[PDB]
């Protein structure tokens, strides 16, 4: 068969993971356009041959949740497609060929074409329905994908490059001196060859960006080294743990950082083919600092990287101290710089979905109002309602977000918002398969049904908008005489009741108007009373 010899191809361009289900005896057809639909496979698929075919900030990693993100990854796919690769528009299928299997023969020619392109052969791989609607109705499946710092994580590990379980822990106290000690006049090296040399030429509203932060860094490590060289110098070298916790929360300006770079850096981009006196310069800076290995956006990118480290330095020192006192110690100081990577983790997650946010208030047409005012999306799709004032099933396009249900009309790659839906006064209230029969109800109880194609699907929108109104009224949001709602906090913030940091820059948690309190959503029946 012709699709088993599309997966054989697309095993062999490393884009499937020879272990997944299509591999298996037995594996149906359907299974491998389920793993192509999201247009993910498809988008690594054209890197692997073509080396930065398309740029990963321009991949919708982790689309399921969405038809959106997912119809934009295979657009992306099919558009480098043809103008990285050849292929003729007569040659390449339609979005929904695939996304909605309306015809998945025609994306098995394109990948079949795409394998006997002057590209695909350059590189020694040898070249090669109506039911599938139905039979359709995954950390596996990612396995072979870029996963999204493995840009930074190389530029990172270039720059750092360089028996008994006393030699191996003493080596690896070397590895932590020396990677800060490198780290640290890294940062130098972008003050005074980058930051300062440019402060003159550019506005302090272009460079008034990245300063500040790198500044601040420089100054945090330049201190965190001496104490920890100190540290290390004393015999045996156990005041080292509480160096790492002494540095915990200044090490927190990593969130604003790991926040902010990826922007003040796209705008030194703009400012890139907008002057021809900026552009020459970046080269001079770069050929003059290090000597043209390291650009300064390869650069910026390296403090998101270096601050997720040190948990993983830590946990290896850790493996090898053998002392009972020691390793309780360290692993204290481990708690904590996981801590950090995990609120950095947090702060990457928000800056990714504030991009999706952006990415649907730019194709929504008459919506007045910010997106990011009604919390994060959960789920966006196709379905049919009726309501109070129709009966024909009406079909449309939805985005469900915690605290607001958008219904649209989607007129191609524009969606007109017919009636946006705030959630504060909703509720849901449930009631033989038979195809578009599965619906619930969305009642105000001081005042929709909605239809989905499958069971399946139903109980996917369900479960999310239980979350999403528990979200805007979660257990004891009104206990002990509080008001708490969903709320985004500007500044680093910390939980009334488990003293803990709530992560993020962007709807972290709960806050009452009354006491100024903040909570965790799980911390907030022990916040003391209001
Ligand atoms: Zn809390
Ligand atoms: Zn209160």
């Amino acid at each position: 068969e012709l699709w088993r010899q599309c997966t054989h191809w697309l095993i062999q361009c490393r884009v499937l993971p020879p272990s997944h289900r299509v591999t298996w005896e037995g594996a149906q057809v359907c299974e491998l356009a389920q793993a192509l639909r999201d247009g993910v496979l498809l988008c690594q698929l054209l890197n692997n041959l073509l080396p930065h075919a398309i740029n990963l900030r321009e991949v919708n990693l982790r689309p399921q949740m969405s038809q959106f993100l997912c119809l934009k990854n295979i657009r992306t796919f099919l558009s480098t497609c043809c103008e990285k690769f050849g292929l003729k528009r007569s040659e390449l299928f339609e979005a929904f060929d695939l996304f909605d299997v309306q015809d998945f023969g025609k994306v098995i020619y394109t990948l079949s074409a795409l394998s006997w392109t002057p590209i695909a052969q350059n590189r020694g791989i040898m070249p090669f329905y109506s039911g599938l609607s139905d039979q359709i109705d995954d950390e596996d499946l990612y396995d072979c994908v870029e996963n999204e710092e493995a840009e930074g994580d190389e530029i990172y590990e270039d720059l750092m490059r360089s028996m008994t379980e006393y030699d191996k822990r003493c080596c690896c106290l070397r590895e932590i001196q020396q990677t800060e000690e490198k780290y640290t006049d890294t940062l130098g090296s972008i003050q005074q060859h980058f930051l300062k040399p440019l402060q003159r030429f550019l506005k302090p509203q272009d460079i008034e960006i990245i300063f500040i932060n790198i500044e601040d860094l420089l100054r945090v490590h330049t201190h965190f080294l001496k104490e920890m060289k100190e540290a290390l110098g004393t015999p045996g070298a156990a005041n080292l743990y509480q160096v790492f916790i002494k540095y915990k929360e200044r090490f927190l300006v990593y969130g604003r950082y790991c926040s902010q770079v990826e922007s003040a850096s796209k705008h030194l981009d703009r400012v890139a083919a907008a002057r021809e006196d900026v552009q020459m310069k970046l080269e001079e800076c770069s050929q003059r600092a290090n000597n043209g290995r390291f650009t300064l956006r390869d650069l910026l990118m390296v403090p998101m990287q270096r601050v997720l480290k040190y948990h993983l330095l830590l946990q290896e020192l850790v493996k090898h101290t053998q002392e009972a006192m020691e390793k309780e110690n360290l692993r204290l100081a481990l708690d904590a710089m996981r801590d950090l990577a995990q609120c950095v983790n947090e702060v990457k997650r928000d800056n990714e979905t504030l991009r999706q946010i952006t990415n649907f208030q730019l194709s929504i047409e008459n919506l007045d109002q910010s997106l990011a005012h009604y919390g994060r999306p959960k789920i966006d799709g196709e379905l049919k309602i009726t309501s109070v004032e129709r009966r024909s099933k009406m079909d449309r396009y939805a985005f469900l977000l915690d605290k607001a249900l958008l219904i649209c009309k989607r007129r191609g790659d524009s969606y007109d918002l017919k009636d946006f839906v705030n959630l504060h006064s909703f509720q849901v209230r449930d009631d033989d398969n038979k195809k578009w029969s599965h619906m619930f109800l969305l009642i105000e109880d001081q005042g929709y049904e909605l239809f989905f194609k499958t069971r399946e699907l139903k109980k996917k929108w369900m479960e999310q908008f239980e979350m999403a109104i528990s979200n805007i009224y979660p257990e004891n949001a009104t206990a002990n005489g509080h008001d708490f709602q969903m709320f985004s906090f500007e500044e680093t913030t910390s939980c009334k009741a488990c003293q803990m940091l709530l992560r993020g820059t962007f709807y972290q948690g709960y806050r009452c108007h009354r006491c100024r309190a903040s909570a965790h959503k799980e911390c907030l029946g022990r916040v003391p009373p209001c």
